[PDB]
């Protein structure tokens, strides 16, 4: 079964870490040397990793039953379909947000007998001591729902931590899933740019971020729709890296070459300390050319 | 060669709201005609109506705030900021297609987002100032300054504000003005249109908190990707247990992008089937092909 990537223009596809259209590609020497995102993680032969869902309907979602306690209210987590969360299969429930070290402003709705405005709750989930999604619970501020209420929660926007230990949001980092009690079990492994002059390609989307280190932008390593494609195809990985062309869909012109590694991420070689894929159009399609060795030398992409 | 995704149905999304599929149903009182504008695509990958490739566009609106005496609103663009063309679709791509109800929505500023002051809970009613085909809709409780660019997502729906009805019927589409995706009818010989159901916050819904669609969203992206030529009048599918490979039932998928089954002696059809199954392409068949009844009596 031959390997392929979707024949879909980039700017029609979603970020795999927030539900937002891709509007740019970038490399980052500052942030792109090690990356351990937990969403948008899947092998080229279609093995899902981390908390990564097949569908965007699960992404940046939390489901749980409300608990009321002295130190504050919170949620006892389930999977989004309502089935039980287990602490062996993953760092958190599938689709749980993976943007660390920031406040999450979220919208929750009652899943049973939804009456209207009073069954929608604008809540704040902080990443402090009682943030323990791996153990099956998070503390939630400004949550007025009664005990044992079943809620589906959606990420609305993010902002600097409430406890003031930093004043910006760095979306390149992931949460501490097990709190200070333990490291999470099935974390999608760290990624490093392998290869000579290679930089990891990050697909960017706009999102409401207050004081972001790259402003209102969230990076990921695959479009969401690629994840569903690889999980569908399960094409055997027949080489060390997949050579791709980024191609204009009308003119058929090759706009640059890229390597996709089995771990499920892409790299390019920037032109002489340049911005690499950022100057390319965003309405192109990636296309599989051939399996190549990890040492295969890419032609530089972008301006100097 | 034509294929459908090898993905379990309960891992996939509704194509009319961003919510996991948790059921399949047929409907006598609602399945006699449907003209949903989202989740519409041909088997060879031609998008129709307002249907996006990606769920990130679904049930969202983008536009610039206008202030008016009759009421504030939004001058619509596409979700990527580019101009909406009325000759291309009945509304911008991904516009909600749930008619004859109130849309309660959450809007955020796309420029210099500061926090809670740039998030707005708005009500979009479907009255005379609802004109998506032109490129504008009236919004209540919208306090943002004039020309503010906002990205808006659907939070919940409820009975119309003017009270001309007291319940929500998600089987109907809005009055856009158009170049609508065409109506779908059951094709004959006791075939019933299969609807994929997802839960959504609906106040006083005709089927409770449930939204129907004709295709999982990820099937839409798969067909747009593959563009497999249609080589017959219907694609015969098996719904299969992925662990045991057990054939749970037969379904026809038509070129227009919808599925049918035959229920067993006036029964519920696909409703009693497990929701973690996978559809698989068997072969191209003619209109003459008669499906084995599915489900219980």
């Amino acid at each position: 079964k031959p390997f392929s990537v979707p024949n879909l223009p980039l700017n029609t596809l979603s970020n795999s870490r927030v539900p937002s259209l891709i509007n740019a590609m970038m490399i980052s020497r500052d942030h792109g040397q090690m990356v351990q995102f937990q969403n948008g993680r899947v092998t080229l032969d279609g093995q899902l990793q981390g908390t990564t869902p097949t569908s965007l309907s699960q992404l940046c979602k939390i489901r749980g039953k409300v608990f009321h306690a002295s130190g504050g209210n919170g949620l006892n987590l389930t999977e989004l379909d309502g089935s039980a969360y287990h602490a062996f299969e993953s760092p958190a429930p599938i689709g749980f947000p993976d943007i660390g070290d920031c406040d999450w402003h979220m919208s929750a709705t009652a899943t049973n007998n939804f009456t209207g405005s009073s069954n929608e709750y604008q809540i704040l989930i902080k990443q402090e001591s009682a943030f323990a999604p791996h153990l099956g619970h998070v503390q939630a501020d400004n949550l007025s729902a009664g005990a044992n209420t079943d809620l589906i929660v959606s990420l609305s926007w993010i902002s600097p931590v409430s406890d003031q230990h930093r004043h910006d949001v760095d979306p390149w980092v992931i949460p501490r899933y097990g709190s200070s009690l333990t490291e999470a079990a099935q974390l999608a492994p760290p990624i490093y740019p392998p290869g000579f002059g290679e930089a990891i390609v990050f697909f960017m989307s706009d999102f409401p971020v207050v004081s972001g280190v790259n402003g209102m932008r969230i990076p990921c390593t695959l479009p969401q729709e690629y994840v569903a494609h690889f999980v569908n195809e399960q094409a055997p990985t027949r080489g060390e890296a997949a050579l791709l062309h980024y191609v204009d869909p009308d003119t058929h012109r090759n706009l640059g070459e890229f390597k996709m590694y089995p771990e499920g991420f892409m790299t390019c070689v920037p032109n002489s300390s340049g911005s690499g894929p950022q100057t390319l159009p965003i309405n192109g399609v990636f296309t599989f050319v051939s399996w190549v060795s990890r040492f295969y030398q890419l032609k530089p992409v972008g301006t100097a």
